[PDB]
Order: structure tokens, then C-alpha cells, then sequence
């Protein structure tokens, strides 16, 4: 529920 914390966290950052 975030395409912020996932599609650029854990897609980018972990």
C-alpha cells in the first residue's frame, strides 16, 4: 500500500 515505499524502498532503496 505505498508506491513510494515500494516501487522506490524496497524497489530501490532495499
Amino acid at each position: 500500500i505505498n508506491w513510494k515505499g515500494i516501487a522506490a524502498m524496497a524497489k530501490k532503496l532495499l
